[PDB]
């Protein structure tokens, strides 16, 4: 049985992210805000946001939130009110954001139909060998470096194997205008079927596609997963976040 997390005063939510300790993050789309939740909700000291979207967190707790309208990418290291704009150039309206275990930030440049990654402390961005995309959405990277991008404009989920540059399509059926993407340690990729108002998961090396028992979803989007396998998914139409334990 799903449960609604105690979130207050947010109009139209965007993405979601979960720490390694258990505290969840959300991007207050309409208030230009990045609210978190341990107790009672609270927002990080973000400065000068304008319609944020995706949100990811690092191993040390660094929160990575992008700005759709400002075409920026901001991060917050530890307990400080000092912001940092990542050296991303050419970002014309980016989409979600993911991070590697080594610190490499993955950004889905929506307006140009590409996915760009940037290593920690690097000034030169790197465009991934992704071919044949239309208005991409969420991005997710696992432990083996595999990049999971939701090529939204064609209702698919593409994959980029590490080392090689072979792009494959994940065996998904019934996908219509799909949004966020997530992945766990075992390899199960959680993709939010946004058009059918449902959250879907697909085990690694499996043909069976499983619809997650989420009740009351109105255009869901951002999807996250913690350690025990709890799936956190934001629904945009109801202005709330819902989690479902494994």
């Amino acid at each position: 049985t799903q449960t609604v997390l105690p979130f207050t005063g947010l109009n139209t939510p965007s993405g979601v992210a979960v720490d390694s300790a258990g505290t969840v993050y959300v991007t207050d789309h309409g208030n230009n805000r990045v609210v978190k939740l341990a107790n009672t909700q609270t927002v990080l000291p973000f400065t000068g946001l304008n319609t944020p979207s995706g949100v990811a967190v690092d191993s040390a707790g660094t929160v990575y939130v992008t700005d759709h309208g400002n075409n920026r990418v901001v991060k917050l290291a530890a307990g400080s009110n000092t912001q940092t704009v990542l050296p991303f150039t050419g970002l014309n309206t980016p989409s979600g954001v993911a991070v590697d275990s080594a610190g490499t930030v993955y950004v889905t440049d929506h307006g140009n139909n590409r996915v760009v990654k940037l290593a920690a402390g690097s000034n030169t961005q790197t465009v991934l060998p992704f071919t044949g995309l239309n208005t991409p959405s969420g991005v997710a990277v696992d432990s083996a470096g595999t990049v999971y991008v939701t090529d939204h404009g064609n209702n698919r989920v593409v994959k980029l194997a590490a080392g090689s540059n072979t792009q494959t399509v994940l065996p998904f059926t019934g996908l219509n205008t799909p949004s966020g993407v997530a992945v766990d340690s075992a390899g199960t990729v959680y993709v939010t079927d946004h058009g059918n108002n449902r959250v879907v998961k697909l085990a690694a090396g499996s043909n069976t596609q499983t619809v997650l028992p989420f009740t009351g979803l109105n255009t869901p989007s951002g999807v996250a997963v913690d350690s025990a396998g709890t799936v956190y998914v934001t629904d945009h139409g109801n202005n709330r976040v819902v989690k479902l334990a494994a």
